[PDB]
């Protein structure tokens, strides 16, 4: 085990668009982030990861980049960006930015030139192909709807886009492309950014000759897209030519990658990436074919995935741990219980799990307040292009009924985590003086930052306490992870141990009071923290009485 600031750091993810608006146009901006750095510092955050801040038409809210060297108009200036880095440095905070290089906006200069003629120098920066019998080159489907091939009538060829048609994929097989991307990365790294989070990092390498996908592959095509024969050669090349020249932390969003193949991206000996962002846990209850649909799950399934993810990282890799982010529903709604009676306690329980895993924890803006999913009714209330893609492919084709579709996307939509951060009880929760780009959840009157910061028993302050505890206990970062019983669907319990120091974490996922006898003659030395109190725990206790959703951390004897 080697110590790294990024293994011990508590990260906080900021979705600029919905964090804090400072000029009344309804859109979060960089000055808003700077304005809240003291709030985050009080919380105890060590580093901030911000979603795409580059010039973009926003077909995919920042993930379709028109100019990699320019700040998105709505977010501010290069000046604001440099100030953010500086104000953060002052507070001993490190900044991580989002690197979106699997594709670019179709308004990106390289693509504008690329589509102009078959002989343009930049034609090879993307993937162009002739029709096949007047049809698309092959049967590749797009994550965002319809075919992954878009016809261009000027040149009579189709271009590839795994995501939106406004997001053409870059030709990593072209050396000039890699070199230009490396140059772009150095531009941002030389400004002092401390980390890079790579968006869909495992799809850079395409399949030679683009052969059709089998009928079966069509039901799980992301898995086929991550089989590029040169993905690791490329990630490692990027490490040698760029990454290795700076003291930074790199996270890889390995979308589509099976857990067994994940280690090749993060084994420290391979010189590729540092922190793994896996989907196994966060989308454990998601259908792999109809990717918008959810199904029931049990704690035993949840904890069994955590154990597999932990063992796969093992000795040479490293994991990030999070239960929500901008591409998923809210943690308290998804993994806890967001009803009025259980929201705060279940929220605190997820907080406990999050800050005590053998991994870098990532907290998503607003989840430290227990923000919940938004009550979307009609299909036109969603903003997400992904949602619209699913709606077209599944509802407008008559494959699935609108009501059943909506029942599911209300539970799985990325938009659930994109409603404006709830700062206070004023109009629009204090997010903006204008009109929010996306509607604010009505529950902000009950759930807001100003209210919780001064309340010692608040969700915000529970996170603050847990972040302090993790900072104070090496075992909680580096301690080995052991699940006391992977088949238990009621009480989640595990130990974290480093040398002679051993700690226990427990969460009663049940709505009923539970008595839990510890195994292996384990006994309690002292309570580190617990959501309860009045639930007296004494030295040498080996039986815990847990109230519904109760949770806690204890130091064990020996």
């Amino acid at each position: 085990t080697i110590p790294k600031w990024w293994k011990e750091a508590v990260f906080y993810q900021v979705y600029p668009r919905s964090f804090k608006d400072t000029n009344g146009d309804g859109i979060g901006d960089i000055n808003g982030i700077i304005e809240k750095l003291d709030y985050l510092k009080a919380l105890g955050i060590d580093a901030i990861w911000i979603n795409p801040h580059y010039d973009s038409p926003n077909t995919d809210n920042g993930y379709d980049i028109r100019d990699y060297r320019k700040i998105m108009k709505e977010y501010g200036t290069m000046e604001d960006f440099d100030r953010l880095i500086s104000e953060m440095k002052k507070r001993n905070m490190r900044l991580m930015i989002d690197v979106v290089i699997n594709h670019t906006s179709d308004q990106n200069e390289w693509f504008v030139k690329s589509k102009s003629s078959k002989d343009n120098p930049y034609r090879g920066y993307y993937f162009w192909k002739d029709a096949k019998e007047g049809q698309a080159p092959n049967n590749y489907p797009s994550f965002f709807g319809g075919s992954a091939w878009q016809k261009d009538e000027k040149t009579n060829q189709y271009y590839l886009h795994y995501f939106a048609k406004q997001q053409p994929d870059l030709n990593w097989d072209n050396p000039k492309v890699r070199q230009d991307l490396y140059a772009m990365l150095r531009f941002w790294l030389d400004k002092g950014v401390s980390g890079l989070r790579f968006d869909t990092v495992a799809t850079y390498s395409k399949i030679p000759d683009f052969p059709n996908l089998t009928q079966q592959q069509l039901k799980n095509f992301a898995a086929e897209y991550t089989k590029g024969p040169n993905i690791h050669r490329y990630v490692n090349e990027m490490n040698k030519e760029v990454l290795s020249h700076y003291d930074i932390a790199t996270a890889g969003e390995i979308f589509g990658v099976p857990l067994d193949q994940s280690i090749k991206f993060f084994d420290r000996r391979r010189d590729e990436l540092n922190i793994a962002f896996t989907f196994d846990l966060i989308r454990l209850d998601r259908d792999s074919d109809q990717r918008w649909r959810r199904k029931d799950w049990k704690l035993s399934q949840f904890r069994q995935i955590i154990d597999n993810v932990d063992r796969t990282a093992g000795e040479y890799g490293w994991n990030a741990f999070f239960l929500d982010n901008h591409d998923n529903p809210r943690a308290v709604s998804h993994f806890g219980d967001d009803r009025p009676q259980w929201r705060e306690p279940s929220a605190k329980a997820l907080a406990t799990l999050t800050l005590t895993q053998r991994a870098t924890p990532f907290i998503y803006q607003g989840s430290e307040l227990g923000m919940t999913n938004y009550p979307f009714k009609a299909i036109d209330e969603f903003d997400d292009i992904e949602v619209k893609g699913f709606w077209h492919d599944y509802v407008e084709t008559g494959k699935v009924k609108a009501d059943e579709f909506l029942q599911n996307v209300r539970l799985t939509s990325r938009d659930n985590s994109r409603t404006p951060f709830q700062w206070d009880g004023s109009k629009n929760a204090g997010f903006t003086s204008g009109k929010p780009w996306f509607k604010v959840n009505p529950n902000y009157q009950e759930i807001n930052a100003v209210s919780q910061v001064t309340q010692p028993d608040s969700v915000f302050n529970y996170y603050r306490q847990l972040i302090k505890i993790r900072h104070d206990i090496p075992a909680l970062t580096y301690g080995t992870y052991t699940d006391l019983d992977p088949a238990n669907d009621s009480v989640y319990a595990y130990t974290r141990s480093l040398g002679a120091e051993k700690y226990l974490v427990v969460v009663n996922f049940k709505e009923q009071m539970m008595r839990y006898k510890l195994p292996d003659n384990l006994s309690i030395e002292k309570v580190i923290i617990d959501s309860n109190s009045k639930n007296v725990v004494k030295k040498n206790d080996s039986l815990l009485e847990l109230k519904p959703w109760q949770s806690g951390v204890y130091k064990l004897n020996q």
